């Protein structure tokens, strides 16, 4: 139902913060964007730029993807940003995070038309 563009969004896209201030961010955000329903989604990263310029990447470096497809793009700049990953003490239903801020370049996977980020595939 969800379409792909939309799901990056939701999973990703977070430019109320300029960064993540508490070590209580995952957990909040992980809940608040429904990633942590049906099971506690191991790893996530939030970007906290405009839609605007993380769209903007699709039409920047064009990079491989870890899986090995050419439609990945590299942002020309840094961006901030949240890693959020499970603890070794996580447990679903009580799903726990390590929220780690760091400002690095975004890789995402682009599709359609618009051509927009469909996909997150790493940081640099
Ligand atoms: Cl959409
Ligand atoms: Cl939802
Ligand atoms: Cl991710």
């Amino acid at each position: 139902k969800e379409t792909a563009a939309a799901k990056f969004e939701r999973q990703h896209m977070d430019s109320s913060t300029s960064a993540a201030s508490s070590s209580n961010y995952c957990n909040q955000m992980m809940k608040s964007r429904n990633l942590t329903k049906d099971r506690c989604k191991p790893v996530n990263t939030f970007v906290h730029e405009s839609l605007a310029d993380v769209q903007a990447v699709c039409s920047q470096k064009n990079v491989a993807c870890k899986n090995g497809q050419t439609n990945c793009y590299q942002s020309y700049s840094t961006m901030s940003i949240t890693d959020c990953r499970e603890t070794g003490s996580s447990k679903y239903p009580n799903c726990a995070y390590k929220t780690t801020q760091a400002n690095k370049h975004i890789i995402v996977a682009c599709e359609g038309n618009p051509y927009v980020p469909v996909h997150f595939d790493a940081s640099v």
